[PDB]
């Protein structure tokens, strides 16, 4: 008797998304934009309610985020990118701002911030969660985006 | 002769949970949301005081629960979810995403979060953090939810 | 210009599907079955439109669906099953007759049987394909069924 | 609500069942044989509405069953054998042969066929699997054979 | 027919910029400036719109930025820098006090501000990072600040 | 034509600052704070400007900061610390705390607050950078106070 | 529709626990008596309702529960004892003979014994079963107790 409230990922009826994605590492962000409109496209989301936004890095997206998050004009936030770190510590910090971005934007505006951002050892394994033998991590956080805006829309107000 | 708050887990009267659960690992999300259940029912909390809120990961489940802080209809909330990290660090973002998130809409709100979010590095630690040898998280967190309720409305205000 | 035919997963007015579980490995097949369930519910897929068969064991899964897609009753198959082979080529015989039956039932019908039917080595690796890390397989399963369901319906006919 | 349509165990009442057994193997062959009768006597099956029916190896099987299923005289078949392969592949072919063509009889013919086929590699595995620690074969096949029926004739007609 | 919202680095016209260097490992972030500075003047950004900062060290540039940020003279930030790790963890805390201090400058004022920090383990990664095999991250860096500046005065408005 | 602010280190008239140094190895803080007392000293800082700021532990540091920083009675903030980690992880959350409270210091009060907390893993190096062959940090601590105050009041006001 | 009784953990009015402690190894023991006290008072136990009755050993345990749970004044029995093996079998005699007492206590009298003592090799496991990482044995042995209690006085009489 409990209430089990959930996001609906049919009800895609006036909801506006807006798409944060990268353009470092464009081999694995594009493959993931590709696979979230996809998604979009194949629950009912119209083109004009879709807004993709190219950044030149993960870094940049959480401000991005949060200018888009703070206008009103779209209920959820997806964020793609794509984090190859390898045997160096260079992008450590490349991933974790971009991950703290992401969760800052999501929680200071109240519009979900979906975090699409891949974080992978090697580019194999990119390649594998960007429309490989793990699925397409796009396609992924466009309908966690979708369930978040509806559960937000329909179920937290 | 020094006053000693503690929460009571027996005066349940009045007090109204929420429940974020993620549905990603969810044979190990399930049980241990079951756990949490049937602890509430065990201590009299009632079905309509109970909101059960479904995510599709960890990282959504900051802003739920700031989200669900934040409408003062619940006096705690429990964040149920399991990372499984493995031989990668791809789930690490993820698991420090949840935590830090859980933290900030425990601090932001005012409404005790309870962090219920399993992070194991294989899968039969989180099977046995789950309803196993080590009991089940879902469970204690629940149990920690209505102690900090408790604390919260009838000790520290 | 070149015509893109795919079934629709919003489209599911008039579908009837009939999920054939077998019983052995039911550790495995439950949550499964769980997982498909959840997924034709999330997708306005009424209850009286879905039939949930109950075999012993794989190998009888293909003569069921096989009768279930010569009645013309339902759109889609779902074949849920789990072969866990081990150290031993004991299951290996039930594993390929289990494939070869769904096919048979997918191709002597013309009725689409999807194959949600679990090949693992290990126990740990059907855990995490059926809610683990690697998702459900039921869920997979169910959206398969719905996709060729549409397709069959309206697309190819 | 979804309705869970399965063969029930009790009402073997106007069932009769056909036993094909492989005379090659016989040590192994022979306790599956009486477990799966001990099965049909426990469940309230009579004698008249069994028949046992000796082939002398697996590969004649196939061919059988598929003359019994298309008779109409049995609502199931039971294939029983054992093929121990060893260290080499000689009985690989009978094995794949034999379980081939349970399917086709089972599939080609509307009655469902039970594979209740040993396939080991060593002895003293068939024989655990015979009547040993990992239980009777042969009366798991009477019960698969006594539930499908029940399927068949009750639920999926 | 998706809308895709991108900055221009042509249209420099009427963009500021700041840039925050630190004086340590000056060695590395005087050819980051340098080549921060060729970017610039090769996009037609004239010299009295552009403000170099020199601060001490990297842990001084969030403080700076977040001061540069919120006075309004200024479209994008840049920080540049360079953390060379070594063996030790004694500039670990550096790196991520750095870039935890360039994030919330960059969420804290609504100015994008540009990572153009280097965090590498050694000097010769840090010497083909700062105009070698690498590139230099200083030209990255004030490309990147002209894409944010323009994408936010003229597509994110 | 780029104009360069830069802080000046001879322009110390009318500027007042604060050192808060931790108790905890007092063998490494005090030769520090003796270090940036002659620094400033040697540039002309009156010792009616300067006030010393005695805590338990760098833990401490950041709240004491925040109070300073947020008084207007300094124009920077110096903060001395010792956390020698050795062989365990005991220390790695008290440097972590330190940092973030010293960052916090400084970008939530507008008051440049100066890193002066050494992290060193052995206390040979900590001895090194407290005055020996890697100088003391101490003096540049006071030299980094001295350069961002008058950067703050001459040139970014 | 299957009806499940379970006990009570709030309906602890009128129930009365005996607490049976031996005084071998007392640094393990006592943390697990005031752990145990601690439960019972954390569910509205009076203090008039508990007793508690020191033993030298394990050994002599069972022969006191058996002597409480035979005079009618208690409706449960908490066994608390500490067993620590180490390299030898001195202790193994102790251990099982005290298991045996108290199943026989709970067996021979009606009144539900429960066995709250710990038997590990180490005395580090036995502390993190005392009040550590393990949680305190002695507060599930009251809980358990006080379930058992009221199982026994309402439902299962």
């Amino acid at each position: 008797a409990v209430r089990h409230l959930t996001g609906s990922v049919t009800r895609t009826q006036g909801l506006r998304f807006a798409v944060v994605v990268a353009r470092f590492n464009e081999i694995i962000t594009r493959p993931l934009l590709e696979g979230a409109l996809g998604t979009f496209k194949n629950y009912s989301v119209q083109d004009e309610d879709i807004d993709v936004v190219w950044v030149p890095g993960c870094f940049e997206i959480g401000a991005v985020a949060t200018r888009l998050g703070k206008s009103g004009k779209y209920h959820a936030i997806i964020c793609i990118g794509a984090v190859i770190r390898g045997d160096t510590t260079h992008y450590d910090a490349v991933a974790n701002s971009a991950a703290s971005g992401v969760l800052s934007a999501g929680l200071n505006s109240g519009v979900p911030c979906i975090f699409g951002v891949l974080t992978c050892e090697d580019m194999d394994q990119a390649i594998n969660r960007a429309g490989g033998k793990s699925g397409n991590k796009g396609a992924e956080a466009a309908l966690t985006a979708i369930e978040m805006a509806s559960l937000f829309e329909h179920h937290l107000q």
